DNA sequence: CCAGATCGTGCGACACACCGGGCCAATTGGCCGATGCCGTCCCGCGAACCCCTCTACCGTGTTGAGCAGCAGCGGCCT
């Protein structure tokens, strides 16, 4: 867990991850999966990346 | 004006300067010689320490991209 303070610790719960154990690893991403679609409007934050 | 500080000079004392004598104190420091406790070693036995061996109802299966070489096949050529 990440407490510098209550906002990261905040943060750091309500992420979304997209690489994992049985995700998609970090240097086989293209650019397609890296973009904002535009169905992103009030699920995911296009600006806290 | 003339009298003590400074110094000259003088007499003595005198603290040693000598360089040489003639004995001594303190203080030895060696181990001398004699006595005694510890290190080393050679067993002595025993606890453990590691290796080898055997047991016979029977039981039968584990991403993308780039570049290059090989196998199968269409189709001439004889």
């Amino acid at each position: 867990m990440d407490q510098n303070n209550p906002l990261s610790g905040l943060t750091h719960k309500r992420r979304l991850s997209a690489l994992g154990p049985g995700g998609l690893s970090r240097e086989r991403a293209g650019f397609e999966v890296r973009d904002v679609h535009p169905s992103h409007y009030g699920r995911m934050c296009p600006i806290e990346t």
